[PDB]
C-alpha cells in the first residue's frame, strides 16, 4: 500500500476509463491516502502520466509543493467527507451519463442493476460551477445514500472501496444512462421495477 | 474433449465477447459437459481467468468445492434440459438487446436474418429476480422453439451445438436489437418480412 | 495481379472490414478475375481465412471444386455483368445502412460525398429472398447508374476499380447512412442539398 | 520546430483522429510555419504517410512543385489569415457535429465545456462548395470570435495554438454534437446553462 502502488492504479485507471469510452481526456481519479488523498494532476494527458505527477493533498486542503492537482479536486475531498467507506473516487464526462444530466434527470429502476449503486436510483445533482464550495456541497448531499450521482450539464462521479470496483460502477451507470435514453426516444415513461422487487435484489447483492 | 481444451473455450469466449461490445464484465458462459456443465466463476473480472477458475456443477446442481460458480448459473442448466441439442450457452447484458427487454418487447421479422434463432422472432421472457426457479422456468419456456431469448429488464440468453456459433448468435441478436430500435425510434411499427418469406429463408439456412 | 495477391487483398479487406465496424462475420467480398471472379468463400470465419480458401467462380457461374463459394455470390457476378468498369465488390449488413433498407428508404442529398456513389442518392433496391436470381435482376437494375445500393431488409452493396476505393466507398455509404437516421428522428424530412448543387460537387470530382 | 518535426505531428495527429473515431479517410490537418503553411495532401490514405508527402503552400497559395495538397486546403489558409494566434488547423467530417451541420444549427450551451471554443456556442457557417473562395469567407467570419465551426451540410472545423489542443478541442466539438444530437431527440429545446453562467466558466478557464 505504498504511494507508488496507489500512484500506478491511478494511472491505470485512467487509462483503462479511456479504453472503456468513458474518458475522454476530460476525467479525475483520486485514492483515499493517509490524512488526504492522492489525485491526478490538471493538465498533463493521460498517456504522458507517471507515477511522480500524482498529487496529495491533505485533509486541510493543502497540496504537494509545485504540483496542480485536477481542477476537480474540490468535490473528491467532499465524497471523501461525505462517505467514510468510500476509498477511491472516479469522474468522467461519458457522453450517456451527461447527456441524462443535461435534462436533469433522476435515473430510476430500469434495470435490476440499479441496485449496484445502493437504491432504487442514481440521482442528478444540481448545477453549480466546477471547482466551487457550491458543487462540493450538493455532491456531498447527493453522496450520502448512493455512491454514484449525475451532476447536472457536467457528467459522473462514482465511488466505491478500490479503484478497480469504482471504475466497475462508472462503466455500470454509463450503460444505465445508455439504456435509458434508448428506451425515453421510443417511450415516456420508460417501465420500471417496482420498489419492492428492488428491495429484493438489493437484500441478494 | 479434455475439461481445459474446453475451459480454455470458456474465456476465449468471454474475451471475444467483451472485444465486440457485448459484454461489460457481466455476462456468463457455460458449456455442457459430462452430467452438468463447465461455468464461468462469479466474482472474478475476465482478465484475471484461468482454465483452473472454471466452474464444474454437476446434474443435481452441485459445485466443485471452494469455487463459486456464477450467480446465474440455474438459467445455464434450465437451457440445457430444456433444449438437449444445446451445448454452450452465452448470457450478456448487451446494451441494445437490454434495452429491447426493458420495452418488453419481442424482435419481430425485421430482418430476413431472424432465422438464425430459429423462427420469425426473438421473444422476450417476464422478469423474475436474477437467480430464482423462477426465471429459471420462464427461460425453459421462451427456448423450447427458439435458441436465443431476451430476458425483460435483464439481458440476453443465446444457445447453440458450440462457443463459436452460440457467440456468433449473441451478436448477431444484439445486430437485429439495434436495427429494430434504430427504426422503432423513426417509425412505429416497423416493417417486417411475411411469414412466407422467413419459411422461405428458414428452409433454405 | 496473380491470383494469391488479389486472394491477399480480399482477406485483407475482410478484416480491414471488420475493424471499421462494418462486416460481422457477415458479409463478403470478390474481384473480376480471368472470365469470372474470386470471392470468399461461405461458413469459414474472416479470422482462420488464407489465400488457399478463396474461391474462384468462372463466368458461367461453376465454382472450383471441392471449394463453397459465399452463399451470396450470385448477386456479385450480377454487379460485374452489370457494371463493366467495376473490379471490385464489397457487400456487408453495416447496421445504419441496414437499418435505413429497413425503411425501404432512399438515401437523399443531406451531404455532399453523396456524389462519391455517382448522383444525388443511394437507391434501396427491393427485397427478394438472399442467392435468387430475382435478387441479382433488383442489383442490376440498381448499379446501372450508382456504385452501391442499399437492399431492403439485408444490407449494402458497394463497386469501384479496386477493393481500396469500394471499401472506401462503402464506409462513406454506411457514414451517410448513419447521419441520416440520426437527422431523421429528429426533423422528417430532412433538409437536402438541391439537385444544382450536387451537379457542381459531380463535375468536381 | 524542423518542417520534419512538424511534419511527424500532422501524421500522428491524423493517426490519433482515426482512433478517436472523427476521420474516415475525409479530414485534413496543417500547421502554420514560415510564410504559409504545412498540409495533408490530397489522395494518400493516412497510414501510407510519411513526412516527404505533406505538402507546403505558401502566403500566395503556391504550393510545392509535384505534390497536390488537400482538396480542402483554402479554407486551412483563411483561418490563418483570420485568426493570427491559431497555429494548427483540424477539419474533419466526425458523424455527430455533421448532422448538427446538416440540421443547420449551431450547439448552444448545454455542458460548461462549450467555453472550450471561446463562448456561450459552436456557430454553424452556411454551405458553399468545397474547395471555393465563398466557403473560405464564411469560414473565416465563422472564426473571427470562436476556435471551433460547423459548416452545414459539411462536418468541422478547429484552430488551436498547436495540434495537441487542436484535436482535443475537435474532440470535444464532437462530444458536445453527440449531447446535443441525444438531447434533442428527447426534448426540443435542450435546457441550456445561462449566459451569466458561461461568463463564469470563460474568466475560469
Ligand atoms: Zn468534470
Ligand atoms: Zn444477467
Ligand atoms: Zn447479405
Ligand atoms: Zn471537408
Amino acid at each position: 500500500m505504498e504511494r507508488n502502488k496507489l500512484a500506478r492504479q491511478i494511472i491505470d485507471t485512467c487509462l483503462e476509463m479511456t479504453r472503456l469510452g468513458l474518458n475522454q481526456g476530460t476525467g479525475n481519479v483520486s485514492v483515499r491516502y493517509q490524512d488526504g488523498m492522492l489525485i491526478t494532476p490538471t493538465g498533463i494527458p493521460y498517456e504522458k502520466l507517471t507515477e511522480s505527477h500524482i498529487v496529495f493533498i491533505d485533509g486541510n486542503g493543502k497540496h504537494e509543493e509545485g504540483k496542480l492537482p485536477s481542477s476537480e479536486w474540490r468535490f473528491h475531498m467532499a465524497a471523501y467527507q461525505s462517505r467514510p467507506d468510500a476509498n477511491a473516487v472516479v469522474h468522467n464526462h461519458a457522453v450517456h451519463c451527461t447527456a441524462v444530466s443535461i435534462l436533469n434527470r433522476s435515473i430510476p429502476a430500469i434495470h435490476y442493476m440499479i441496485a449496484a449503486a445502493g437504491g432504487n436510483s442514481i440521482p442528478c445533482a444540481p448545477y453549480a460551477t466546477f471547482g466551487t464550495r457550491e458543487l462540493s456541497e450538493h455532491v456531498a448531499l447527493a453522496l450520502k445514500n448512493r455512491k454514484a450521482t449525475l451532476l447536472q450539464h457536467h457528467g459522473l462521479i462514482a465511488c466505491e472501496v478500490n479503484l478497480e470496483k469504482a471504475l466497475w460502477l462508472a462503466h455500470e451507470v454509463e450503460v444505465l444512462a445508455q439504456l435509458y435514453l434508448t428506451t425515453l426516444a421510443i417511450t415516456d415513461p420508460v417501465p420500471v421495477l417496482s420498489d419492492e422487487e428492488i428491495a429484493v435484489v438489493l437484500e441478494k447483492f
